[PDB]
């Protein structure tokens, strides 16, 4: 455009070249030409408008093909250009511009750094315009300004002052019902507010003293149905706090006025079917959403707003009826769709209210009024809402007792009702278990049940019926241990029996339940052989509604102190031979071949996996039979999971289930694992090619939380299969990382680098004997995508290679190695160039400052040899100044400083630390925090009590 662009520096020799790249439609030439383009067209001010209605035209797409390309130098201008141009003539055309000028992320991380000089005045830009606010202006000034505030290292501090009051100011009008002006705001009030939650108090115990009235009046909608979700979340502590002082308790009447004032009309669409809550008891991560009974279900994304909506009540309604029996009356309201609402409330509000014997015996008494329905529902949820009552210490005054005794026949009576029998299995579950009857008692109620298996046997064979019968299985195992094999075997009969895996009736609408986890470990006391392992948590992944509560429950508890609140084989053999027909009547379906029906028999496999190996020990001819039959079916469905749209996901289905059973990669656990089941280990074995045909055929979210998405769900586990089968062919590479794994994860393609980041920390921290240019590689390519300018200002590129690095503080913490001279390399980008640049954020630090940590653990003198100041002056000066989401986690580590040295030094330290904590008078918001970190000394080395505590009086 060489005098193409001589036309831009006239009238229409200039106008011309103008519409000519809109045709087409280093750029500082163009741009830079362009302005002083948009300079002369300035000028021009009815008839002049045509040439600058279409300039920002340009200006939204003479970028589309440089924003990625575009450096910081270059913005800064655009940024002045653009606040000086107007200093709506060109509005709606310029404020597009920005819109498409900040959606590569990269752009308003990059922007903020460095004093955040870009950052400031885009901020002004955009605050100023809402101030005079054409409804078509804002919502791109809005969602520009959004898309600002939502970056890790957004210096919202330094411009909280106005910023907090003007998307307040937009939606303090209740009009123009709904859209993004209630969306591109929603969603900053809770990303700028829950920044500023953990310091500047003041600000928002006074603002969320006004949102609330907002909350109670907003009642595809669902996309704004999540952010109020999000905005109780992060705020149900100030809810607390207010309710501990008059206009605010006169709102929060109207909000949970509200929580009833919606469940009405939806009793149809969906109101947490018992289908999304499972009974089950595998060991799951405490991170977990549970109700003190049963638990949400892993890997179900669209089934969180509900629970989220009930949480949020029973976490806000008793602390309304605490502070201020308000949901009784919601009981005795003779209105259906307001008391299944209360009636499945009852175990969330029971987890943290515990009412006494004026509300206990008040609500027992009615729910034994609902037990006897009739309805799938109600004769469902009341039996749960009773047993969430009875795990309380206040539920054993036996003036009550006879419902329990009252509705325990009620189950025992109900294990036949087909709509109605899991939600009755729990109520003798808890029962049972509560502990409410002796053991003679409920003898025979056990006794029919395990010897009759046909009437009120456990109709559905189900998690929570085979979680059930295993107390009776072990009871009936209880009294009577001589010849109580026979107890056992009217169940594995009624089990398979019960079991029906080829079907379309059960194994479509009670498929969803049944684990492979609480089916087997009913069989795995039979023998008396062996529990499946199950050592560690359960990995699995979740949905923005609750990832965006990982980020709070890391610190309440610091804002909960900002505001002051023969005989072994006699059943073999039957097994063994029963388990027979079940193989081939799944395998008459060998051939045969949609989803969900394929799920049973995807879950069939790992019940005969782990089986299958102890189905073999008599060699009947059905033994190897067994085991050369089970796998005849998998490889059908391996032929039908490859072959499919992948639009409905099947092979992610394949991979949730298998997920349970892939144990820790750690060696010795793994070798445990060959020398017993490898049917099981084949199935993996046979999988892992089975996975490789789609690859022979970016990123979501840039949070530390990459590693809970969906994404990268189906690319960590996708991994710890590859190198499981990679394993059990050849043995010749356990106890080190095989090598074309480690060849592999350097194919991969950037944000597949990110999204593992929680898979190559589980390997490499384990011991092991790494390649020569396997350690280097990764940690090289873990170079080339910090330093280019896409994750350089990247909360999860630089909490990646600070991962990696801890890994191995001991093979480059020895000598001068190829490998040795390159983390040092790296090391001064972090701590001298990343670090005060503003280049990190909370996240980051958090993930910096806790290497420092495991460094003088291991070295105490790096920096003592490079150049650089000190890793013990680093962390602290990081202390200093920080995001309170940083301070709040050294406070916590840093009384492990103080475990790195003889006891006569510990006093000359605090000298540091004291040096270091912030001393400011008339800022509270830092001084809460200095008398915070000086209990956590005290409260751990005694060596330290005198000075703590005469510094605490001192405050």
């Amino acid at each position: 455009f060489k005098e193409i662009e001589s036309h831009l520096v006239s009238a229409t020799a200039r106008k011309d070249a103008v519409e000519a790249l809109i045709a087409y439609f280093a750029y500082h030439r163009l741009f830079e030409a362009l302005f002083r383009c948009t300079l002369i067209e300035k000028e021009a001010y009815a008839a002049a408008a045509a040439r600058l209605e279409r300039c920002p035209e340009a200006l939204r797409l003479a970028v589309r093909h440089g924003v990625t390309t575009i450096r910081r130098k270059t913005a800064r201008a655009i940024i002045d250009h653009i606040v000086q141009v107007l200093p709506m003539p060109l509005l709606a055309g310029y404020v597009k511009v920005l819109y498409e000028f900040l959606d590569n992320p990269a752009s308003a991380e990059n922007i903020a750094a460095l004093s955040g000089e870009g950052w400031e005045v885009c901020v002004d830009f955009c605050i100023d315009v809402l101030s005079r606010f054409g409804t078509h202006v804002a919502v791109d000034v809005l969602s520009c300004l959004y898309m600002l505030c939502i970056a890790h290292n957004a210096p919202i501090q330094r411009k909280a002052d106005r910023l907090p009051h003007v998307v307040i100011q937009l939606l303090q009008l209740r009009q123009m019902k709904i859209g993004e002006l209630q969306k591109m705001a929603f969603a900053t009030f809770n990303i700028v507010f829950q920044r500023m939650q953990a310091e500047d108090v003041a600000l928002c115990k006074t603002l969320v003293k006004q949102v609330v009235p907002l909350l109670s009046h907003w009642w595809m909608l669902n996309s704004i149905r999540d952010e109020m979700l999000k905005t109780l979340y992060g705020t149900r502590l100030y809810i607390q706090a207010l309710l501990r002082e008059e206009s605010f308790p006169q709102d929060v009447e109207e909000l949970l006025d509200t929580l009833w004032c919606d469940y009405s009309r939806r009793e149809e669409r969906a109101r947490l079917q018992l289908d999304d809550i499972t009974f089950t008891n595998m060991l799951l991560p405490p991170d977990h959403p549970r109700t003190g009974i049963f638990s949400l279900r892993p890997h179900h994304t669209a089934g969180e707003q509900n629970w989220a909506l009930l949480e949020n009540l029973a976490i806000l309604e008793a602390a309304y009826s605490k502070h201020g029996n308000r949901v009784h009356q919601k009981l005795h309201s003779l209105d259906p769709a307001v008391r299944l609402s209360a009636l499945q409330l009852i175990p969330f509000l029971t987890r943290h209210k515990k009412p006494s014997l004026e509300d206990v015996a008040e609500t027992l008494e009615d729910l034994s009024k609902h037990v006897t329905a009739k309805q799938a529902i109600v004769a469902s949820w009341a039996m749960l809402a009773c047993s969430s009552l009875a795990i309380h210490e206040v539920s054993r005054h036996p003036s009550l007792s006879s419902s329990w005794k009252q509705l325990w026949q009620l189950a025992v009576r109900s294990l036949s009702l087909p709509p109605i029998s899991r939600a009755s299995c729990v109520l003798l579950n808890s029962i049972l278990k509560a502990n409410l009857i002796p053991r003679h008692e409920l003898a025979d109620d056990i006794n029919q049940i395990v010897t009759t298996a046909d009437i009120s046997g456990p109709a559905i064979l189900v998690d929570a019926s085979l979680g059930l019968m295993l107390n009776l299985l072990r009871f009936r195992n209880n009294m009577f241990p001589n010849a109580s094999q026979a107890t056992s075997n009217h169940i594995i009969r009624w089990v398979f029996v019960r079991w029906s895996p080829a079907e379309l009736t059960y194994a479509s609408l009670h498929g969803t339940h049944a684990t492979p986890y609480d089916l087997v470990n009913l069989l795995r006391a039979c023998y008396g052989i062996s529990p499946l392992v199950m050592a560690q948590p359960l990995r699995l992944f979740n949905g923005p509604i609750v990832l965006h509560w990982k980020e709070q429950a890391e610190m309440e508890p610091f804002i909960r102190y900002l505001l002051l609140l023969a005989g072994s084989n006699a059943s073999r053999r039957l097994a063994l031979e029963l388990f027979y027909p079940k193989v081939e009547e799944l395998q008459e379906l060998a051939e045969s071949w949609s989803m969900e029906r394929l799920r049973s028999m995807v879950l069939a496999c790992l019940t005969g996996a782990l089986l299958l190996p102890d189905l073999v020990n008599i060699n009947s001819s059905l033994s190897r039979d067994l085991e050369s039959a089970v796998f005849s079916i998998v490889d059908a469905t391996l032929k039908v999971i490859l072959n499919s749209p992948p639009s409905e996901n099947l092979f992610g289905m394949i991979l949730a289930s298998s997920a349970p059973y892939i144990p820790h990669l750690i060696e010795p656990e793994l070798i445990a694992l060959k020398r017993e089941r490898p049917h099981l280990l084949k199935f993996f074995g046979k999988l892992s090619e089975a996975l490789y045909e789609r690859s022979r055929r970016t990123l979501p979210r840039r949070d530390i939380l990459l590693s809970y998405t969906p994404e990268a769900f189906y690319l960590e586990t996708s991994l710890r299969i590859h190198f499981l089968d990679i394993i059990r062919l050849n043995d010749g590479e356990i106890g080190r990382i095989p090598e074309p794994i480690i060849n592999q994860l350097a194919g991969l393609s950037g944000e597949q680098f990110l999204c593992c980041r929680e898979f190559m920390r589980e390997i490499f921290t384990s011991d092991a004997i790494v390649p020569l240019g396997g350690a280097t590689t990764i940690l090289e390519t873990a170079g080339h995508i910090v330093s280019r300018y896409e994750y350089a200002c990247c909360e999860v590129a630089l909490c990646n290679c600070i991962d990696i690095m801890d890994s191995f503080i001991n093979l480059w913490t020895d000598n001068h190695f190829d490998i040795a001279e390159m983390a040092g390399d790296l090391y001064h980008y972090l701590v001298k160039q990343s670090l005060p640049n503003n280049s990190m954020s909370a996240a980051a630090q958090i993930r910096l400052a806790s290497l420092l940590l495991h460094l003088l653990e291991v070295k105490s003198e790096y920096a003592s040899n490079l150049g650089l100041p000190s890793s013990q002056s680093t962390l602290l000066k990081i202390l200093q100044d920080g995001p309170m989401k940083l301070k709040h986690y050294i406070g916590l580590e840093i009384p492990k400083l103080f475990g790195l040295y003889v006891l006569k030094t510990h006093d000359d330290i605090f000298v540091d630390v004291l040096e270091h904590l912030p001393s400011d008078p008339d800022v509270v918001e830092g001084l809460a925090f200095r008398l915070f970190v000086l209990a956590e000394l005290a409260c751990r080395w005694p060596t330290l009590l005198r000075r703590s505590i005469y510094h605490t009086f001192e405050i």
